[PDB]
């Protein structure tokens, strides 16, 4: 699986067509572990990554790169809905990856919770993954608590009215 994470990001840095990775996928990870956590894990991992290397490549985002930002992950977002939709577990689980990730570029101004709203407006993340991970403490990757400094008055409002 660490490896398994090595060959998917190769393979989309290879080749970033949707359809590729998703075929790459079907015909090379066993479907058992497409409802795997640790599979969901390195798979949004390896996408926020590659988006990360497209948006902000060693060259406060501009509003270019925001938009770059959206249609990539608007590419992606088929794939992703694909091993996520009705399982808020699954989720959870794509949740600790962006946790992780942002915390891996040491919390960059805003990202994180840029993240949350698109993963919400676009239909990634339900409701009730994001308030289950909020209040998850059976997981331990680091970052949770600057994580939910920058998006608790999100998560309070999605909660509360």
């Amino acid at each position: 699986l660490l490896k398994l994470e090595k060959e998917l990001l190769k393979q989309i840095k290879l080749d970033p067509s949707p359809q590729t990775i998703y075929k790459w996928i079907k015909d090379n990870i066993s479907p058992k572990l497409h409802v795997d956590k640790g599979f969901v894990n390195i798979l949004m991992t390896s996408f926020l990554q590659y988006i990360s290397s497209e948006v902000n490549p060693p060259s406060a985002p501009s509003k270019e790169q925001l938009e770059q930002e959206k249609q990539l992950l608007l590419s992606f977002k088929p794939v992703m809905q694909k091993f996520l939709h009705d399982h808020v577990d699954l989720q959870v689980s794509a949740l600790y990856a962006l946790q992780v990730h942002c915390y891996n570029s040491n919390f960059p101004k805003g990202m994180l919770l840029r993240f949350f709203v698109h993963f919400y407006d676009m239909e990634i993340i339900e409701e009730e993954a994001f308030l289950a991970w909020k209040e998850d403490i059976t997981q331990e990757f680091p970052g949770k608590g600057k994580a939910l400094f920058q998006v608790n008055q999100w998560l309070t409002w999605l909660e509360t009215a």
